[PDB]
């Protein structure tokens, strides 16, 4: 029940701060001949039972996406129906404010605890008990993976591309049956896509999503989010019979194909260079002498040219994972045309790669944060967020439950988990040349 | 066997029906009220068709297979078959001047089969109540076409041709017959077929091997074995196999691929590159060809326009996906290679009969404004009473068992089908003009 407190799984003296991998190399690892394949089962099979929970469990994948944005309703006992200095709906999630980062390291924490705890629900039910212990440090050393989104994809070792993860792409996946070696069995993919049972517009109240308003060379359109029942990559075009628009697909290929023509969004005019999202995250890591402000937010914006803020990098790669183009454009950019539901704030969060792409921004924040110590909160425009409540996530302080601050997920590692680059700190300006310098 | 091919039975109060446009269709089936009765009999149909086991020579993958791979034998007619390279090749005619009426019988069947399971689904699941208003639209219904050559309706004339709204459908709403009011979401079967395992590991013989293809003059093999589900364009060179077991329904890329028309002809002296309609329009309107040149690749054995055949191949290209090796960054945006583009597993694509089917209808626009023009000139001729095997007919005359040939089928109404264009000789001018112009 409520309050649900927030805490990173929890500590165990023999797993001392296990790592959040990458994605690609997880899932190569886990399907491998030297991989008891354990891990992988247990977030299929986890996150398959946390989406299927009603909309009444405020731990349902439904109601952990709606945190962010649509439909805007409680979670946690703390009211929802907030609205925007435009006067329009919006959710918990922090954007364009200097606790972005912040906010988003509690929030993937609060997906990757409610995994865990359904990983131990499934096998407490399910294994065998001579083997439940060796599940249950395969669930223990077991961290909600990230998307490098700016790391060239595997390509084999006979033969440079950016690609969305290779368990995303796939519809099916195979797991193990719990005490039958050899056998596997395959299941819809829970990273694939997340749907309802009907079109989500059509939800009981008051969960109902909505369309949602965008602006396309100059014009408004609404994005029909409330006719789909699955989430969506690119798949929305106008002029489409809306029954295509109930499920329009997972198009990787098109989103892949934005990731390396990275078409920012923002004017590079007088730019020295037009860089590519792996230049632009290498120049995120590495460009000295930034403070905090600069480094968090869009709201620190005339804009510095050459580099580009953690919040703007991600903005793109939202749009160029869901795609950005409902309308149809012109004749150059028809490759590309196409909406989805993480290009659109209300919405992102239901699509399962927000929050693999969310956990690369924590990464990255981690590493910035470990090659700049000394900037928190601590330049003239971002002192003043410093102390916000990150609402709706609740902690235990005191002997008070509270709700998070910025300063209680400074050290990552206070959430019990860590990534390999930050966990080795020598190594680091070596490894973020290795992976993403030119 | 053997499986003897006429075409949907007929029935004197249903003279002729036609085949129509499928998106035409699937919005009378939908927008004007649920009317979803002929939509949920082929959905119902095509859907215990897919699932017959494959030692059932009616099954889809049996019915695909008679077009290529795995190359056995179908019907009691034997496998074995060796193509122009000495591969092992299937019994669809390719690059020859029976490929428009090869294709004719071979799309007929699918229709008889699935017409024949249409009847098996109304006596099991509709009550006597709504016998004859099932049976009615089953005997009412014929393939749907797919008009690669017209713009897409906006709800409006489009902009933009378009794959069929169905086929890029996930999933589809059927009528639930003994329940009128009620309905039912399914897998929609027109989106993909798939088997139960990769099908490169399926019983002897049937196991689908890789295909070899030539891209940029370098050798890859296409790694269909690998492939549970068609795919549109989701392989791709060192891309892991397990995303090659469903590589998806890529069908934007396939729509960029219809308006962009990369033709593979060098068009070096052309007056212009047509567009896919207008390369169509040019099919239909040119005077003064002959059936050699219409049909077939071979005629010319590689001016301003394109016969049928090289038209359809570029067609499957352009829906299946091309290019498996990755191209240089220009053409990056249709990188990607599907069973549409390959002939040997082409027809596993439920697609590929809507295509085929709206093949047929060009060829029969193209004899109604051409008559006379069949089998008839120097090159063409020694084709003309090649059998068309494996596709077995009665033939009442002798009232033996014989193969079909092309002269069987030059009438394509004696299968009891027909096409709305190809009802009034009047009109038909205009139509193409007001179509394809
Ligand atoms: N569409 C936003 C980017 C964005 C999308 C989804 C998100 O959750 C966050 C940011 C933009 O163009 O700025
Ligand atoms: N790939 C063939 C075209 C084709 C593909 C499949 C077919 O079934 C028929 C033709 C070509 O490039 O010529």
């Amino acid at each position: 029940g409520s309050p649900y407190l927030i805490t990173g799984i929890p500590k165990d003296p023999k797993h001392p701060l296990p790592i959040r991998k990458d994605i690609d190399d997880w899932y190569l690892e886990q399907t491998s001949a030297g991989s008891n394949r354990i891990q992988l089962t247990l977030f299929v099979e986890a996150l398959t039972v946390i989406q299927n929970r009603p909309l009444n469990d405020q731990l349902s994948y439904f109601r952990l996406a709606g945190i962010h944005g649509a439909p805007w309703t409680e979670w946690d006992g703390v009211p929802g129906g907030q609205k925007d200095s435009k006067g329009n709906p919006t959710g918990f999630a922090v954007h364009n404010n200097y606790t972005f980062p912040t906010w988003h390291r509690v929030y993937v924490t609060l997906y990757e605890q409610v995994i865990y705890e359904a990983m131990l629900d499934f096998i407490k039910q399910n294994v065998p008990q001579n083997g439940k212990a060796d599940w249950e440090n395969e669930a223990k050393q077991w961290r909600l993976p990230y998307w490098d989104f700016a790391r060239f994809a595997r390509h084999g070792h006979d033969n440079d591309e950016l690609r969305l993860p290779i368990l995303v792409t796939m519809p099916m996946v195979k797991v193990l049956v719990p005490g039958q070696p050899g056998k596997q069995l395959s299941k819809p993919n829970p990273l694939y896509r997340f749907q309802m049972q009907t079109l989500m517009g059509t939800l009981e109240r008051p969960y109902a999503i909505t369309s949602q308003k965008t602006e396309e060379h100059g014009w408004s359109f609404d994005l029909p989010f409330d006719k789909c029942q699955s989430t969506t990559k690119y798949g929305l075009l106008e002029n489409y019979n809306a029954d295509v628009w109930a499920d329009g697909g997972q198009n990787w290929l098109r989103a892949n194909l934005a990731l390396n023509e990275h078409p920012w969004y923002q004017n590079l005019d007088g730019w020295d260079s037009v860089p590519t999202l792996q230049d632009m995250t290498f120049r995120l890591l590495t460009t000295g002498g930034l403070n905090w402000g600069e480094f968090s937010s869009t709201r620190y914006d005339q804009a510095p040219k050459n580099w580009m803020n953690l919040e703007a990098i991600h903005n793109n790669v939202h749009n160029w994972v869901g795609g950005f183009m409902f309308s149809r454009p012109g004749r150059h950019d028809l490759k590309l045309w196409g909406a989805g539901h993480m290009s659109s704030v209300p919405v992102a969060a239901y699509d399962p790669i927000f929050w693999l792409h969310h956990c690369n921004i924590d990464r990255l924040t981690a590493i910035w944060q470990t090659v700049n110590s000394g900037s928190w909160f601590n330049d003239d425009k971002s002192k003043v967020s410093k102390d916000d409540d990150l609402r709706p996530f609740h902690r235990f302080c005191t002997r008070k439950v509270v709700f998070f601050r910025s300063d209680d997920v400074k050290d990552w590692r206070s959430l019990n988990y860590d990534y390999a680059i930050t966990k080795d700190a020598s190594r680091i300006r070596k490894e973020i040349s290795d992976l993403y310098g030119q």
